[PDB]
């Protein structure tokens, strides 16, 4: 019942420092019937952006958590 | 974006054939930050109520899938 905090991983493919949005090509999440795909997340703390740029440069898989409210995706944490 | 279909397992602890609900003490689902706890699922099909009553008698872990709409949890499958 408490709000879902979804663990994911993927490659960061885009970032927008204006709209405070990040594009991740995420892996499948079979626990909730979700396939691998690419989507945008608005990051819930705006200071989260910095680390993501590193990943964006490197092209490395990263772990992250996020919330899914209807059609919106809010990025909560990233490594 | 496609609708979440959440897989779980647990023990059926109650059923209500009027409100069409089943109470399952489900295991943790770490993928979505959810702990083990007890909650109710609304069912649609009578073969789901049947299987659930079996499980209710036996006390067996069962697998199940469900959708989460606001406060409702709607059962999609259940399997002894
Ligand atoms: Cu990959
Ligand atoms: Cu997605
Ligand atoms: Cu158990
Ligand atoms: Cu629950």
């Amino acid at each position: 019942m408490v709000q879902q905090v979804i663990r994911g991983s993927g490659v960061v493919k885009a970032i927008d420092m204006n709209s405070k949005k990040i594009t991740i090509s995420h892996e499948a999440i079979p626990a909730v019937g979700w396939p691998a795909m690419t989507m945008r997340f608005t990051f819930v703390n705006a200071d989260d952006a910095i680390d993501a740029i590193n990943a964006l440069k490197t092209g490395n898989h990263v772990d992250f958590s996020f919330i899914q409210q209807g059609n919106i995706s809010l990025l909560k944490s990233i490594n």
